[PDB]
């Protein structure tokens, strides 16, 4: 604990130039608002003692009297003039308030502060403008205040006389604490520290400063005392916890950095008294350590307890070292607690001379401060926050989630409730209100077969078209019929419930036909590539243990199918089999098809789940036997799902295109149009070239399109209503879910796009779906908050991973909150006041001397290397070695360098810049650099 | 003409250190070989002597006591020591010249000079090797050399005392001239016209030091002085500009910049004594100015002396300016001619010593180093040049044509022969009998019409296969039969020749019969895309003239045709029409088609110039009825010309695909595999789909392919080898040539890729083409040289341009050197030494300071606006108002603004930089700007 030297005043200078503090420099290059206002309200004003009083303050204070210079540094004015008192005589004017609230000052202009009184009937209005500049919150209430109150009672009252100048003490930081013995130990500890501190809270953002604000009454604020002393805490400590619980529930990431200054005036004598800017930002990282609230608390108290130790470093510094290393932007530190507990008491308060009627501080650099002030008996909590920096409902959300925590806290005896719970659910009331509305959507699926429903269509519609493919229309019945050819086949070759038959083909009836006799025979359907590479046919179907494969004639031959494999031809090998209708022998729980994902993983999902797709959508979007699919997904994909079993399961038409290898928009858009296709699903860069090709053309080709169904990629902001353009009357719907969640697991019907948005909403569930937000502890976020989809159902998730039990244990979770099952779909997204979802993310001289000035540090560590990006103390340096290390670097290079020059560059790529450019040593630094 | 302030020497600091000359410096940085060397011979060497007389060298010239200190300032070493002689004894070892040949120094040690004295039997070799960093050229042949055999004869002779020191002359420059009165005047009228210098000459650069030399008696140097002064000129001025002469025969651009250094000792009493380092490189540039050699070198030796009248700056600093207008690589200056003509005389010559048996400089920065130096009553001319800087031959060639040049010179009498000439050849005996040899390629192309060549194939083997075409196999006879079909039809309905009919199809049988059946008819084939855009079809077929269309009946309806039209379709119109022969009616050298490239322009070309293709062809790669050709291209580009013509004159196939609109490797790849086809022809890029796709596969479905021409477009590297490995013994074919020379006009057979390409060589001319590569005057350049591909044929080119002769006179021109009609491609290339041709191309503080030193220098110019980019001087200032500038600005910012900084900072930017940069007006200056 090194002592720091002592303070000599210098009053023969009193009315020299000096600098800013480092604290008053930010504001002057940060503001090119910036000032605090108040405005309190009395019965009478004597203006006589007000403005003796003013002008006794401005006498007796020399910080009321110091103005900046042009050039940045600042000075005290001996006469600076009459106090400048505005008053505005608005007893006659009706409706007075009206005319004052439509009424709403330079650091290089004296004074830095504006002085306004409004006479009204029955009242007056003080108003006091100070510039942030001018002195720190500290000074603002124990000086000036204070001493406002004492003059206004008699302007004459004795005041403590200043025992040195503010300006002693501002140059007594710069010049003989600010790189004295402790100063380099503090330093040292922070650049250890450095470039582990986590960012600013990210918290989510909008498309100038209001307040949220409460007081606490006396007895409650004696027992927030008793809770945090219980903890061995100030109530400050408690609050900043308190504060850290609840911006966790809204920010990206857990861990961040909070700017909390401290008001230290080091205990020169004196120094009580004197008006000036003390302020040292602390920046205090934060990151959760501990199981439950008050261990985390209690944590984070004892990191602000040391980094406090050490603050004889300014945090303007530190900041300006984090912003050489990561950028002004990464760098800024806008979330601020502001405590003004655990400071002297001043003698009068201002609540003595009027009541408060308006106060608002608007910070430059600043999006939300959470201020701490005890007032007359009471602690007033205090988060004025910048319009536009949070998304809307964010900031109102964190403070009454604050409340609500520091509520429990004074209602729970330590050690038990909140102090001891793992966590605190910040959703607010709205928040779980429109999340429960949302995803209220169990409905019951009957325990109907899928291929039961397709046979019963087929009975009541047997000669409307099923399937039209490539001059070949296929009727329900024709179909039907095939289907249990291949049933019947199946079922005698010995598939049983439970085995898996590949799907080996290119698009084609064949396809549907093979689809509805595996199903008929009891079986599941693998389908596959038939454009796979190399033998990943054979490695798949051997993977998935399926014995058996149906494919198509005219392609049998470019597959490389291993030899104990029987292989059945869809269209030649069956077409003397049985017609007659089979019975199943499967249940609805059971698999109805394994889909290959990105190892590869077989996605097993259950006939019960794809009913609920299909009831779903057909309700949804009105599905109806006129209605006529194109088939464009491949049967390997999730998408081809609802293209296989829903038009079929109602009575519509399946139109599949021909097999295409490569997008063929043209030919899309003629099938559109010949065939009068009503029902479009693809992604959506397969859409946009549909559309392109008819907008170069004549005829209206999409005329017929009344629904299009777009999902698995991001849908460009104009597409929908260039679509809407060539087909009048288009519902253009996006969707999403992968193929664990069983093809579409949500909507959004985009029925017109905001040109403020920068993505089309993902949407809500289905029926018997549930999208949850959560975080990294599976627990429900707020709105707005960043976080992982995890889709909730009994029915709509697929079974597992086949054969993999250990991964289908790390993806289908159970929800700790409600204990059902989930899939987390490793995609990002945020909740929306609405209840809808966004989807956020889907799954060489001074080169020379560096190596100089590194290996050098190398050696004085001990280190073997030592990369010259390395910050000299967190490699391993301190304050004594860090001294060592400019001498061994005066020795080697011949050349002087300052032990100033290796503190203020602990970046040894930043230390070989700062000796190159000396110009005193640089030449030759550079010459012993080169060998 | 400012004259110059006097030189005070200053003997008492004699031995203290003081700068490098500007060259002494760029020579320092510039080695981080740099040497002279030189070799002499003489039966005898007294070594006694020659000893002494080195020692008394030494002595008398501090400039051989000159030491460079590690700051990179210099100083004279007292008593540096015995002077280093090293002796090597040889006179025994046999083969002793191989020994002492097989034996081939720094600033910072004493001496910069190395000397050795190798015995041998019966003679002595006296080797000297110099620092070019110790002195300058003239300081080495009229100071040193001459004193080494004045004292060689007599060690203790009298010399001249030395007046002064070379380091007073250095101080004299750097200190008293150089900001001076006339440096400014002369800084100013560099400035003025730096930014119009032209680069370095861009000569052909290849994939340490050589010497071509000349030495000119003594008879002959005195007829040179003649031809001199006959212009007005000096022998240097005339050399130099015979120089700039014969490197615009290679340069890429006719304008450079050369580097011309003068040796001024500024009349200094007794700097004619002293030996130091005088160069000052001037900035010579070298723009075309005049109609004939005579006027363009007498305008280029009046701005050198203009140049030289200004030469109070040192070039050094104007190539510092020039560096950070263009960086450093634009601005190297490698192109040096040193003139050592025009000096005084020096007692004695080195030649009285020994005889010259070895020298060679070599200079860091330098490529090509022409040096004049007058030696023992004869004019010695030395190309020193940097090995690999050109392309091989280049550097002999231009040595070749100067020799040449300068000969004719001395030939003819002023006012006639090469002194009126408007250009002299430079092209070498070697490149003229290549490139003969490589465009001798007249042939006669037999007048027959194309049709006729067609239908006699037909007659030929009229039951062999001329198209197959999707399902549909053609015979000769089958396709001649319909060819009569529509040309007697078209007959009937008025077309004559001259006529042209539009042929508006995709991929088919249909576009063969057509152009067969018009061309039957006596008319021009005009094809157009079927997919084009809008009302394009209607637009061409008006704007050619073409009142008939023939299409397919499967396509009519999606063309919009314009009403007056007759439009008949090709498969269905015709079946009636008489099938009796046709007699032709038009001849071989009238239009055959018209095909438009990128307003439009028509491509008229004849049926002569497509026979010779179709010959050249045949017997170039043995095309056979065997053959079978994939016809890819489309009917209306070029590339399709040979498609359509070339396999059916001999009885070979075509293979016409299904149309396609995007590329379909698979498909193409089955074609090739099941049709057996021999031919592939289409732009690189397709070749390269096709063989991906074949890679991919386990038949090899491009074995058949024994012949790949490519072109249109850069071939990749690696596709030939690979195309080889798809199809073992294809060739693979290089081509070329615009529209205008008739599909094909050059070819480069691939038989081996070199892995130093950059690219494929573009090739050699068929028959009856020549390809020369032209300056823009239109005048065939040497071998390596770049230059726009000019293709000369009175057959094989287009005819012109339809309805646009003033187009058609453009491109179409007439050689001026031979009167050949030649078509001017556009592209650009090089010729290269075996005759082939390479293609090269196919067809804000500070920025506030900086806008208010733009606003004070428009003023004080009169201009509206400055930008802040221009240079000060070139927009309008000079020295008077380049100092009152100086003053402007220090007014209106209220700092010290010095004159040096204007004038170190002609950029109006670059200056705003060294305002703001500077600490004693920086903060101020930046103040300012701010408003």
């Amino acid at each position: 604990a090194a002592e720091l030297p002592p303070l000599v005043p210098e009053p023969g200078d009193a009315g020299q130039p000096f600098p800013l503090t480092p604290t008053q420099q930010a504001l002057w290059v940060g503001r090119a608002g910036c000032y605090g206002y108040f405005e309190w309200e009395r019965p009478e004003l004597d203006l006589a003692r007000y403005r003796r009083a003013w002008e006794r303050l401005v006498a007796h204070h020399p910080g009321l009297r110091t103005v900046v210079r042009p050039d940045g540094t600042q000075h005290v004015l001996e006469r600076p003039g009459p106090v400048p008192i505005t008053v505005e005589d608005l007893r006659q004017d009706p409706d007075a308030v009206r005319r004052l609230e439509e009424s709403r000052l330079d650091p290089g202009t004296w004074p830095m502060f504006d002085l306004r009184v409004v006479l009204l009937s029955g009242r007056v209005r003080v108003q006091l403008g100070i510039d942030l500049q001018l002195m720190d919150a500290s000074s603002l209430f124990l000086n000036l205040f204070s001493d406002l109150v004492t003059l206004y009672d008699d302007p004459d009252a004795a005041l403590a006389s200043q025992k040195l100048a503010f300006r002693d003490f501002a140059r007594w930081l710069e010049e003989d604490v600010r790189g004295g013995a402790r100063w380099r130990a503090d330093w040292a500890y922070w650049q250890e520290r450095l470039d582990g501190l986590p960012p600013a809270p990210d918290l989510p953002a909008a498309r100038k400063f209001e307040r949220c604000m409460v007081r606490c009454p006396a007895e409650e604020f004696a027992l927030l005392r008793e809770r945090a002393l219980a903890h061995g805490l100030t109530e400050t400590e408690l609050l900043v916890g308190a504060f850290a619980e609840v911006l966790r529930g809204w920010s990206s990431d857990p861990a961040f950095t909070l700017n909390v200054p401290v008001f230290q005036r080091f205990d020169v004598p004196g120094i009580e008294d004197v008006i000036g800017d003390y302020t040292n930002p602390i920046l205090l990282e934060a990151r959760p350590e501990g199981r439950t609230v008050a261990e985390r608390i209690v944590a984070l108290a004892a990191r602000l307890r040391a980094d406090t130790r050490h603050a004889s470093v300014n945090g303007v510094e530190v900041l300006r070292e984090l912003a050489r290393r990561r950028g002004l932007a990464a760098a800024a530190m806008p979330v601020v607690v502001t405590s003004l507990l655990g400071l002297p008491s001043a003698a009068r308060s201002i609540t003595e001379f009027g009541t408060e009627v308006h106060s608002i501080t608007q910070t430059p650099q600043v999006s939300l401060d959470f201020q701490i002030r005890p007032e007359d008996g009471e602690l007033r909590l205090v988060w004025d926050h910048r319009s536009g920096a949070f998304a809307p409902g964010v900031v109102e959300g964190a403070f009454e989630a604050f409340l609500d925590l520091v509520g429990r806290m004074l209602a729970d005896e330590p050690g038990h409730g909140v102090w001891e719970a793992p966590f605190a659910d910040m959703r607010s009331r709205r928040d779980r209100a429109v999340w429960n509305e949302t995803n209220d959507t169990a409905e019951p699926v009957p325990a109907v077969l899928l291929q039961e429903r397709f046979f019963a269509q087929a009975r009541r519609t047997p000669d409307a078209e099923a399937v039209v493919a490539s001059g070949l229309r296929l009727t329900y019945d024709e179909l039907a019929r095939h289907a249990y050819r291949i049933g019947n086949t199946l079922r005698e070759r010995g598939v049983r419930p439970g085995d898996l038959v590949g799907v080996v083909m290119e698009k084609g009836w064949e396809q549907y036909a093979a689809v509805y006799g595996i199903l008929a025979a009891g079986g599941a359907y693998l389908p596959i590539d038939a454009a796979s590479p190399r033998g990943r046919v054979a490695r798949l179907l051997e993977s998935a243990g399926a014995g058996i494969v149906l494919t198509q004639s005219r392609l049998r031959d470019e597959l490389d199918l291993p030899a104990g494999t029987t292989v059945l031809r869809a269209d030649t090998d069956f077409e003397t089999a049985s017609t007659a209708p089979l019975t199943p022998v499967q249940g609805p729980d059971d698999p109805a098809y394994v889909i290959y994902t990105s190892e590869p993983k077989g996605v097993v999902v259950a006939h019960r789940g794809v009913a609920n797709l299909v009831r779903d959508v057909r309700r949804r979007f009105a599905v109806t036997p006129a209605d006529r699919l194109l088939a464009l997904s491949g049967l390997h994909f999730d998408a081809s799902v609802y293209d296989v079993f829903g038009p079929l399961a109602c009575g519509a038409t399946v139109v599949v295109p021909p097999p295409f290898r490569r997008a063929e928009p043209d030919v899309w858009a003629e099938l559109v149009r010949d065939e009068r296709v009503t029902f479009w699903n693809s992604v959506p860069v397969l859409l946009e070239l549909l559309v392109g090709e008819a907008e170069s053309r004549d005829d209206r080709p999409l005329a017929t399109l009344r629904l299009a169904v777009v999902s698995g990629d991001w849908i460009p902001l104009d597409l929908p209503g260039r679509a809407r353009a060539q087909a009048p009357g288009l519902r253009v719907v996006g969707s999403g879910g992968p193929t664990e969640t069983i093809c579409w697991s949500l909507f959004h019907p985009i029925d017109a796009v905001d040109p403020q948005w920068t993505s089309i909403p993902y949407g809500k569930p289905i029926a018997n779906q549930r999208y949850y937000i959560v975080d990294r502890d599976l627990r429900p976020r707020p709105t707005w908050a960043r976080g992982e989809m995890a889709v909730a159902s009994p029915l709509g998730l697929a079974l597992g991973y086949l054969n993999d039990p250990e991964r289908t244990a790390a993806k289908f979770v159970t929800l700790p909150g409600t204990g059902e099952r989930a899939y987390l779909t490793g995609d990002f997204g945020r909740l929306l006041p609405d209840g809808g979802i966004e989807i956020l993310g889907r799954e060489t001289d001074v080169g020379l001397l560096a190596e100089l000035v590194a290996a050098c540090v190398a050696e004085l560590l001990g280190l073997d290397e030592v990369p010259t990006t390395g910050n000299f103390f967190r490699l391993g340096g301190d304050a004594l070695s860090g001294t060592r290390l400019a001498s061994r670097l005066q020795d080697l290079l011949g050349a002087p360098v300052p032990i100033r020059t290796v503190f203020g560059n602990p970046v040894l790529g930043d230390l070989a810049s700062a000796i190159a450019g000396d110009p005193a040593a640089g030449p030759q630094a550079i010459r012993v650099a080169r060998l």
